[PDB]
């Protein structure tokens, strides 16, 4: 859908646009567990991005990407965000399994590393955050997939 490109110079720059970021998500409010698809090479920053937007909005704490346990439960001032890293989810069918299901079917905000390991059991995104890099500097394109990322989309402007 709508779309937004944003130059980030450098990691300090990453930490402010995840809390603002994440500062939209929680003043939308939704019934609806957001998707959060994260997606850039090893290294792009998608779990220092992550960081930003749970430390941002008053984690306090590491964020400690969660390669063998797939899933990172938070609870942020009584918000629920589950931080998913998939890439070692064998296949998708195993996601059925674990905890899962009340993760989706919740007012939660869900960020998703290697969604693409998960095809076909993880809900749809609402909004795509594609990153690219050069050095210490990224750029981030967020694309909308849903009604609500449009609504995420425009929440960013002033
Ligand atoms: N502008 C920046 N944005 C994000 N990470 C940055 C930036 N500049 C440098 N880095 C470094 O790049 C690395 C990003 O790693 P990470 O967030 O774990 O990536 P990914 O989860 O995509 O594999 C970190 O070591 C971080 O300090
Ligand atoms: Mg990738
Ligand atoms: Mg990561
Ligand atoms: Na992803």
């Amino acid at each position: 859908m709508e779309s937004l490109t944003q130059y980030i110079p450098d990691e300090f720059s990453m930490l402010r646009f995840g809390k603002k970021f994440a500062e939209i998500l929680l003043k939308l409010h939704t019934e609806k567990a957001i998707m959060v698809y994260l997606n850039g090479d090893l290294g792009a920053g998608k779990t220092t991005l992550t960081r930003g937007m749970l430390q941002g909005i008053g984690h306090q704490g590491n964020v400690k990407s969660p390669t063998y346990t797939l899933v990172e439960e938070y609870n942020i001032a009584g918000k629920m965000i589950y931080h998913f890293d998939l890439y070692r989810l064998a296949d998708p069918e195993e996601l059925e399994f674990m905890g899962i299901r009340d993760y989706f079917n919740t007012d939660s905000i869900c960020l998703i590393e290697w969604s693409e390991k998960g095809q076909g059991i993880l809900p749809e995104a609402d909004i795509l955050v594609n990153i690219d890099y050069y050095d210490d500097a990224r750029n981030i394109e967020l694309i909308a997939q849903t009604n609500l990322g449009k609504n995420i989309i425009s929440a960013f402007s002033n």
